[PDB]
């Protein structure tokens, strides 16, 4: 049970775009079900209550907000 807090650190991703960090907390059950790492530029902590304002509510929207974390935006 309880959150898993991620906060993605800021990086670039091709001249003239970049992936926008982000603080978010996804219930672990969501999160072990399925998640997506594919780089290092991120952190990672357990605890009983959503740290970060961000609180994902279902398995659609971590989906949503994980794959955030890898598309590629303009700066």
């Amino acid at each position: 049970g309880g959150y898993v807090n991620i906060k993605t650190f800021t990086h670039p991703a091709g001249e003239g775009k970049e992936v926008k960090g982000m603080e978010v907390s996804v219930p672990f059950e969501i999160y072990s079900n399925e998640h997506r790492i594919a780089d290092a530029h991120y952190q990672t902590f357990p605890s009983e209550k959503a740290a970060y304002t961000t609180v994902v509510t279902d398995a659609a929207d971590w989906r949503t907000k994980n794959a955030a974390m890898f598309t590629p935006t303009p700066v």
